[PDB]
């Protein structure tokens, strides 16, 4: 397990690859459940950076038919929907470290385009040593990323079924390479991928969960397999056996057309991250980054699209890895059969 | 999830439903292990509302062959047993709020019998906040309870295989609301569901839990069925595949035949309660509330039945909710394939 | 400084002294500004003795008008006061450890008739261990309570100046040894002395405070000489230095005659009790047991005198150690320039 | 649940049978995540019997490949790994309450090596309380014991296919019977089982697990079967449906083809452990003993045998209970379908 | 008031004068009453510079007659007396940080013989601060002790009547200068002055407690004159007003006529330091190290001195520093009049 003394190194490392230093400023936004250690660490890293750094504490905002402790269920109003002073106390700064949990939500696009970065820290420490930020990390993302920019569509098979096909173009790619180092954009430590959106109303084929194959934020491999029919970017058919059932019910509950579109797609470069990882973890550890970056995957969700500009403001919300898949960009193979092939430079 | 503000206010809307106001005194009831947010909360609230408050601390109470840290699976002796004091210290309240889970035990009837009520309060705050209990749950749970105290049979059928009889009439009816609102009442926040017993030795036929039924405390969604026979009021076979012979083995440990036989029985009304919940939680959060409260449901329950005067003491308890089940009093149905149809007032 | 485990191994000790055992119930009375060192220690002593036990939290009251921390100076209502619901849940307990100070209030009055014992125990835990109570302490005061019961008046001398007449036989004699083992009766961890009330309206003559005796709460060493003018049980003159100006200012703040009115007068037989400690404590440490209860004191006091039935209410409060007097009864001196003369058996 | 008030006694319980008295001296040993309660209490214990006590502790270590929170999972280095100083602070006392868990260490053995005993206690205490240490336990271990030392192999068979080998004799048996009372001597509270380590190089056949069997630390009833082909005591094949594409998958990540070594193989006696525990507990809450010592049980591991003068060093560790087995020592069975049934003075009441 | 990131960094300044690197091995000694930011921030300063760290927790040692909380009132028996393994764990120590006060105990001397090195630091951040320990310090305290080295007697006098001889000799100089960077030395954090003890049953003459001169740890400017008359190293009469009837009645509390010894003699090299500092604190603030090291001062003390191999085993300890002195060693002036005049190379800037 990590000590106080590591995690508090591991943060300035981390802020140093984020470009705190003397003439910056970093404001730690956090909330009651936020980790106390990673806060304490994190002001600790940025004041030994020389920087000047103050937190933010926000009470804790609650949706009332939002079930579990996992943070990315609900994607609605956040702790700062309403209150406009705590948005401008978070925009003062240069840098947010935010260990509460802001993503996909307008209030954080707003304090992006002022030029404040904001880097989310919510892993358990353990987690976020194992994946550590490293430049080589960012400078294979990055080479992932010249490829996906100059896509026009994304292909996936996979041998138990899977046969999807997404155009591209109308929608930017966007990054995870774990800091934040540019001004005005996000990132996540840990992470190590890549992803885009599917052209408006546009996605279509087969998407097929295999056994093994995982939903967040279920947390559960799939022990029988589900396949996604989809039409014109919306999941219009859900079938197989209890996973099936028991997904049809979650997404159901929230009585919404909205929660069946495909939103992000993209795949995994991070070989620190482990398909294996979620099964060594409870539920209420976090949220299982792991499973979201690790090398090779096909990643797609649902639900909300706002956060670029598209038709969705719903709640429900789900991240579904893919093992073993055939990613396409165009005629280009990216992945095959689980494997990053293209482009090199990308490789590890 | 939920602030310490708005937990205080969740406590003041659900203590002043229990009839809680200046002319009444509030003892908060906890041990080492209660929520310290909670504890505070209902502190904070009684007093907001004008009571006057005290805080009773007990011993924890161990069940030396009790597995796991959920409540409801051991039903022994409790930190009451034997304590004339500490009992006739919440006896002097006019309500209690049982942060800390006093079993249905001789003591705690013998406190709800001179008049002082008792709220259970445990479940996490954003769970309580789901299920906020209302004036309307209450009133549809009691026009169910007004069709269920006039039956003289049950009879539960499911496609799956259930085919289940059982005479009434010599037990009550027992609800739960939300909300500890009348004298001598015991409620837990949150509920919103209804109960009675069989009478001796007389319930008979077979109970499927099929495909996605559930076992409290196991806390697993069956992936295989689980068949159980059932001869005068106990369980006479078990038969299955692998969830049939752990709970068998589960059983066979408390080396008491008192284990099999048939407690309470009953149906769900509370459509804000989900039976996809449990899969969005781990085991230690709770009790799953949501399992044994989900709108149509029927639950049924092993071991124990001295609460109403029945004979058995034993400590080994299951609580087990069916889906997709036909449910009948005498020859009514008040719940067709896990949707609730009669009383019409009882419905959401 | 004392360990945790000694501290529970002391409470131990005296809880036995107190004739706890597993017959007996023990309630452990605090509120947010008691020790929680103490309230364990007492807690997991009273349960190895097999004990039934409870802790009782009460929200602390405040006095608006009550300078400092100390709770001896400002004696009105107490955190018991119209809480009914609360002083039955203490009363129904056969010993109650108060950690949060209720003496001289009525509440404790009824609590003491129903047979309940109290203990107060708030004082530091290595003053604890300094003057942990002994049999031998109890027998020492116990024999000078034989002869201030017989006594009808009582008389000090010193040669500082004090010529004090207090005539005797009104109001009973009160002992404190430090552990409370008969019923209906309060004792006070740590302690060793006793003490009266003069007959009402009656005492005279004057008192002087010398260089070097004490005002508690103050708690200061007078570095110039206070004398107290007495006629009719009243204070009617306070002359001297800067300490008089200051204690006539104090006094007059409270805008009520009853302040003046002399009540308790007896002297200390604490040997482990030492003068000098009370220039080791900074004044939030305790309420200064040591001036109260060292070897020989004249100890009187000023204010309430409702805990026997007197004529006064009032909250303004004093405790007033003399040092090298002569304290006689009737023609009988039990101290001699400071020095325990009599009974011989109360000596040490 | 246990109150702090009945912790302090079940450690003074314990420490009492591992014969810490006034003569004693007690290192109470920890990290940062050890369980308070737990420290707190055996330090108040082992005070109240007057042995001199003091707490060690040392900062947290982290293997940067670890994967998820149990103890067990990584065992290579330790927060005592070159320093020296703090092993020394350890070797000073007669007996050390480990909280942290140092077993599988080199380290340990060296500690043990000064004549310093080792009580691991770790598990929750409502798991400890559940299986407070007997000396009755100490006894029917013992016994067992007797006729593991004096046996030349050891077999398992079950009908799921387990057909399994293991020559015996070059290293010895490990007792775990819940305290520890005698000098030089590791054990952990609570147990209640007893295991060797084949020769080197020698265990051969299969091993299968079969739907419910368990591996550690996963806390995973299977639901499939997986089988493992073993030789010349190492795992050259895994098979079966998605469990074993998870383990495979899990031990390959290590990179170190010592993970396929098998380790310690032996049986379970504590029936007051239970193979139904594990499902109702979350995986943070321990490393399940009551998985590794449930009467009756099979336990084989995979990986390091470094503390017994073994060649592996290998972090990856699996410890894997299998029901309904028979266990043969020589040509006797000491287990038939998962009951024990040799020697006599073994089984439980 | 010092952050707890500053706090970690004044560690990390004072522990690298005191030579931890990651060669070295530092032991942070504890109990229930350490200061924990102060313990987190040496553990954490101690990690940082990649030294092996651990911490010694021991219960925490009542001595029953002991009155108030200032951890010299009642020296000799500390929670190491008797607990011979904890001693051994601090032994096995490059350095210890003390944050629970082992000084005027045996057991100090002991782990100091082994070459271990030992830092006091006990008093609160704010003032660790203000006399954060300097290079420049300890230069200037050396060249005070050079002079104290070759004295074969000290002498002090004022207007308000001290007149005392000490012959020297008999007995080393201890010097402060608030780190621990040569092996088996003891230093306290902060610091900056020395002193070395009277030959024995040698002491002659008057010290006269002036108006604002101090009692540690009574912690009050004496607003009366207190004469002390000293005959053969012993105080035998103590004379004046209220502070004399206190200081006698304490003194005699003890009963133990070893109290009346006189102990360690010096003066003050610490301009940081602040006579006026003790009036802004509370008394459980800590033990006001600005009063026993204050620039010009005398300071001398009473009771034990067994530290450096003395007679005297008693508790009672007094430290009381003087103002406005003359302070002579030989026939030459070192401090005149409450300034420091000699060695040069020992003022302040
Ligand atoms: O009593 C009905 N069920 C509940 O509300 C929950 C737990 C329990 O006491 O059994
Ligand atoms: O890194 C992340 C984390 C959460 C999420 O929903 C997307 N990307
Ligand atoms: O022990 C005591 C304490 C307070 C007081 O006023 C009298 N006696
Ligand atoms: O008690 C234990 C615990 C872990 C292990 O590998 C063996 N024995
Ligand atoms: O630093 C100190 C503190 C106390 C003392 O007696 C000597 N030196
Ligand atoms: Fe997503
Ligand atoms: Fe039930
Ligand atoms: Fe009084
Ligand atoms: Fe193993
Ligand atoms: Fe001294």
């Amino acid at each position: 397990p990590v000590s106080n003394a590591q995690l508090t190194q591991m943060f300035e490392h981390v802020l140093k690859l984020s470009r705190v230093d003397e003439t910056q400023s970093v404001a730690v936004l956090k909330s009651h459940y936020s980790d106390p250690r990673t806060v304490n660490a994190a002001m600790e890293a940025a004041q030994r950076l020389k920087a000047k750094v103050y937190a933010v504490e926000l009470p804790a905002f609650n949706h009332p038919t939002a079930m579990g402790n996992d943070m990315t269920a609900y994607c609605g109003d956040t702790a700062l929907t309403g209150n406009l002073a705590a948005q401008r106390a978070l925009e003062a700064a240069d840098l947010v470290v935010d260990t509460m949990m802001l993503l996909h939500s307008p209030e954080q696009e707003q304090i992006l385009k002022t030029g404040t970065r904001i880097l989310l820290a919510v892993e358990p420490p353990e987690v976020l040593a194992r994946m550590l930020p490293t430049e080589d990390d960012k400078r294979r993302v990055l080479a992932a990323e010249t490829l996906l920019k100059q896509a026009r569509s994304l292909h996936v098979r996979s041998k138990a079924g899977s046969d999807f096909h997404a155009p591209l173009g109308q929608y930017p790619a966007v990054t995870e390479y774990g800091y934040a180092d540019e001004p005005g954009r996000w990132d996540h430590w840990p992470s190590g991928f890549l992803f885009t959106w599917p052209n408006e109303d546009s996605a279509e084929g087969t998407l097929v969960l295999d056994v093994g194959d995982i939903i967040l934020p279920f947390k559960n491999y799939c022990r029988e397999r589900i396949t996604l029919e989809i039409e014109k970017g919306f999941i219009t058919g859900i079938h197989g056996g209890f996973e099936a059932e028991y997904l049809r019910d979650y997404m159901k509950y929230f009585n919404d057309p909205e929660v069946y579109g495909i939103s992000h797609i993209g795949w995994g470069l991070q070989p620190r991250a482990q398909w294996t990882a979620m099964g060594l973890h409870d539920r209420n550890d976090g949220m299982c980054m792991d499973a979201r970056a690790f090398y090779g995957n096909f990643l797609f969700s649902t639900g909300p699209n706002t956060e670029v500009g598209g038709k969705r403001k719903t709640p429900c919300h789900l991240d579904i890895p893919l093992r073993n898949c055939d990613i396409y960009l165009d005629d280009k193979a990216v992945v095959l059969a689980g494997d990053v092939v293209a482009p090199e430079e990308s490789r590890a």
